[PDB]
């Protein structure tokens, strides 16, 4: 859905958040 953002620092760093990451994937705040 959301394509993969620069700033892959947040969330997206964290495996949990790879899971949601499809449905719950918030605006890329780079």
């Amino acid at each position: 859905s959301c394509p993969p953002c620069p700033c892959t620092a947040w969330c997206l760093e964290r495996p949990t958040c790879l899971r949601l990451v499809w449905r719950f994937c918030p605006p890329c705040a780079c």
